């Protein structure tokens, strides 16, 4: 292992009294366009670091998960009269009404059988579905296919949300939210908005959503300031699985137009991470940490999170303080 030859080598813990106890400080930015996935990574920061989240904490999640789902299945039913969409049986114009009765009426996000009876004929229908498939002509929450599927085991009178459904959550988050966690005894300071490290989230699947463009205007601003000359600069390129679902019937060329590689994951994956890395100028000076993401997955997350840190390890230790 290089990284613990590496922080072997500093000295300055001898400095202090208690030297060896002292919380070595690693000030981590993330950063990304909305919906890119920072919530989704403070959340596994915490899963992962920090001992998760109990049934207790995951019932507070609920209403937000019937909330997300109660969104998702509206915004499709909804499209479905702006594209000119019909249903496949006719009845479901009744549902789709009852729909809209049962949200009308109520305080928040709620679940009854009667509820979920009207959305899992819906989301069943061909012509829901067909919408669905198009809902990159409209606007619609990632996770409307999890939680819909899933729906049954939702609408239990009993039903406890898991980590996966609390990770699924889309949150509306304001202002600045800062997370704490020891990791490899780094005492990390992440805040989701003169750093260590700073980790750029992309959505893959905004290509044919334009989303991508802003995400790279935005992207070589951040790279290529001032402040963050000596910052690890680590891009995550998330929601893999869901470009990889979505390349296979949507083509690049919607998002960049100029794309005359092949329709595939393996190609247009690499060509966005190119886009992207290009926009660094500063190439012979700075290297772009660049990982493949699908930011509710744990397991992922953790592995990523491992590399992400052995690079902070080998690099910018020097410039992290003790206290
Ligand atoms: N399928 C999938 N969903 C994701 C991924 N990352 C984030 N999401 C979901 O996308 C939505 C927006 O993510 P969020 O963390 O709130 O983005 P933020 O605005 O940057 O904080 C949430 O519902 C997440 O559950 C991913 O890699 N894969
Ligand atoms: O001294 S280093 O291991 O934080
Ligand atoms: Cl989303």
């Amino acid at each position: 292992d290089k990284a613990a030859v590496e922080r072997s080598k500093m000295i300055d813990r001898n400095l202090r009294e208690d030297g060896e106890k002292a919380a070595r400080e690693v000030k981590l930015l993330l950063l990304g366009a909305g919906e890119s996935g920072k919530s989704t990574i403070v959340k596994q920061m915490k899963i992962i670091h920090e001992a998760g989240y109990s049934e207790e904490e995951c019932k507070q999640y609920k209403a937000v998960v019937y909330s997300n789902t109660i969104q998702s299945i509206i915004a499709i039913i909804r499209a479905m009269g702006r594209l000119k969409i019909d249903f496949g049986d006719a009845a479901r114009a009744d549902d789709a009404r009852q729909l809209f009765v049962l949200a009308g009426a109520a305080e928040e996000g709620f679940m009854t059988a009667e509820l979920a009876g009207v959305i899992k004929r819906l989301w069943k229908d061909s012509g829901v579905q067909a919408c669905f498939n198009r809902s990159r002509e409209y606007q619609l929450n990632d996770s409307a296919a999890y939680y819909l599927n899933d729906l049954d085991r939702i609408a239990q009178p009993n039903y406890i949300p898991t980590q996966q459904d609390v990770l699924r959550t889309r949150v509306k988050t304001t202002g600045i939210v800062e997370t704490h966690f020891t990791f490899k005894d780094l005492h990390f300071k992440m805040f989701d908005v003169g750093v260590t490290a700073i980790i750029f989230c992309v959505a893959l699947s905004d290509y044919d959503l334009n989303r991508m463009h802003e995400s790279m205007k935005l992207f070589d601003s951040i790279c290529n300031n001032k402040w963050f000359t000596d910052t690890s600069i680590i891009l995550f390129l998330n929601k893999k699985d869901l470009f990889e679902e979505k390349i296979k019937k949507s083509p690049l060329t919607i998002c960049y137009p100029e794309y005359a590689g092949s329709n595939t994951y393996e190609e247009a994956a690499a060509y966005i991470q190119c886009q992207f890395e290009d926009l660094n100028k500063r190439k012979d000076t700075k290297e772009i940490y660049t990982h493949f993401t699908c930011a509710t997955d744990t397991k992922n997350v953790q592995f990523v999170y491992d590399a992400v840190t052995d690079v902070i390890i080998k690099n910018n230790l020097k410039d992290c303080g003790l206290f």
